[PDB]
């Protein structure tokens, strides 16, 4: 009944891939299965990343045909990579 306890809680890792250097395979993220998106590894990393995150290239079964085109909405799998792509523009201050 009243739920709280762990149990069918799995946990997926993500292979972040930082443009120019290799997606680390020893140091990845451990994030509940309970809640998986690409919104929810953005935090992981900076609370204020998805301000910045344009979009996400994700490679495996997740997709079809990879690299993939992916929005914050996106939901995240075990033993899946993604390279986190920041916008292109004049910022000012």
């Amino acid at each position: 009944g009243s739920s709280g306890s762990s149990g069918y809680l799995k946990l997926v890792r993500i292979y972040t891939k930082p443009k120019g250097q290799l997606p680390d395979y020893t140091s990845p993220v451990v994030l509940p299965y309970s809640r998986t998106t690409v919104e929810d590894f953005c935090m992981k990393i900076h609370k204020n990343l998805i301000k910045e995150f344009k979009y996400a290239l994700v490679w495996g079964l997740s997709v079809k045909h990879n690299p993939q085109k992916v929005g914050k909405d996106h939901t995240l799998e075990d033993e899946d990579v993604i390279q986190i792509v920041k916008k292109s523009g004049p910022s000012s201050g």
